């Protein structure tokens, strides 16, 4: 059957300050770049950054909800928040509807997410406050 | 410091037509829905889908390369692919690429892949067959 995430493929429109923000700026592991794409590492994620002409710079509000998020530990969130917040990194949202998150976007407006705890938490949290006719399997 | 991807968002134009894709075409387990979302598990993969009014269903030829490919054994491989084949889900590229890859849109056209093989051994074979341009870290 299906058993996870194999990997991630971002598309870009510029490699090199793409692989600057994944790597210089989120800290993620470069373990390869060529003329079209790299490969990088976030923990278990292989995460591909390919090279696309037909990338678009997409503003937040042209793009529907679609998005990724990274795990950070409670102890980091705030202080690794506020350093994209202070580098300029632009946002795309401010109400924290599931949990303890930081929304921000790549430099293609890809939606992005720092996000605290797991699904397990999630759904323990959802069940003292509930998402509008929530059920639980 | 990030840790993983702690979960992906795929924003969907119809919510049952979609749980029905990832939960019973595709095997996860559905662990939670609301009037305006599911969240699903496969394998450490927490999947999320949001309905979202501005999700278009979006022909392959107008999306770029953005793309999230699954986990799956070499053994289970061409089997699966013949469930999707059956299901008419259609395919939006051909495999040219080391492991085995199963290149399948979702009902809106979100750009999935069923892919056999790991960084690792992706790396090993890059080594041995580099791309142009190519430098490893
Ligand atoms: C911008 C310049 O071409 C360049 C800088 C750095 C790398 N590298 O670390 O592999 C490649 C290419
Ligand atoms: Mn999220
Ligand atoms: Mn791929």
């Amino acid at each position: 059957m299906l058993s996870g995430l194999n990997h991630l493929t971002l598309a870009v429109s510029q490699l090199a300050p793409s692989v600057a923000f994944y790597q210089q700026l989120l800290g993620m592991t470069l373990h390869a770049r060529w003329d079209s794409g790299a490969y990088l590492s976030c923990g278990d994620l292989w995460l591909c950054l390919s090279l696309d002409p037909q990338r678009r710079v997409t503003p937040p509000e042209e793009s529907d909800y679609t998005h990724y998020a990274f795990s950070i530990s409670e102890a980091d969130f705030a202080s690794f928040a506020a350093r994209l917040e202070a580098a300029g990194v632009a946002v795309w949202k401010l109400n924290r509807s599931e949990g303890a998150s930081h929304y921000f976007l790549d430099p293609d407006g890809h939606k992005l997410e720092l996000h605290v705890g797991s699904l397990a938490q999630r759904l323990a949290a959802c069940r003292e406050q509930p998402y509008k006719g929530m059920v639980f399997f």
